């Protein structure tokens, strides 16, 4: 039935933006702590398998995970 | 300290993950039952909403909430 199944959306939705806001505050501890110690980023190591782990989505799986990495960047 | 941060964002992208893949099995119900009943696609109300839920995150947000209504279109 549509609106129990929209209500499902919207629950789900909660859960994703709740956990996606704290993902984009621990990456940016993360980059503070990346900066303030020097050494690579590391992009060919770790941020590609995030990439991986979300392609299993299908390549808008890739996209999300690139979008995921783009909200952990630093602002003055 | 980075390697706590660092396991804190695994246990993110877990919960992320299951809840995408849920949502987007969840949509793909509301799609079939949509079409099994004609009636316009809510794209203006019910799709724009979504939009601007995840629009708190920014741009990067909108584009987030575009592709995961992209992950629950119909396949064969």
């Amino acid at each position: 039935e549509i609106d129990t199944l929209r209500e499902e959306i919207d629950r789900l939705d909660a859960e994703i933006l709740a956990l996606v806001k704290r993902r984009a505050e621990v990456s940016k501890a993360i980059g503070k702590a990346r900066m303030a110690s020097g050494g690579p980023r590391l992009v060919h190591s770790r941020e590609m398998k995030v990439i991986e782990r979300y392609s299993e989505l299908g390549p808008d799986g890739k996209d999300l995970a690139i979008l995921l990495l783009r909200l952990g960047r630093g602002r003055l």
